[PDB]
């Protein structure tokens, strides 16, 4: 319960860019994908 992966807002973002969590960075708390991670991919893409 205290170990999520994708965030509500981010899910919308990834949905916008049409990307895959497994295809983008992720360093939250317990294996996840953060908006900052999406940024890294966005900048490195």
């Amino acid at each position: 319960q205290n170990n999520d992966a994708l965030s509500p807002a981010i899910r919308r973002l990834l949905a916008e860019h049409n990307l895959d969590a497994s295809a983008i960075k992720g360093t939250g708390v317990g294996g996840r994908l953060t908006r900052e991670d999406v940024e890294k991919w966005l900048a490195k893409a």
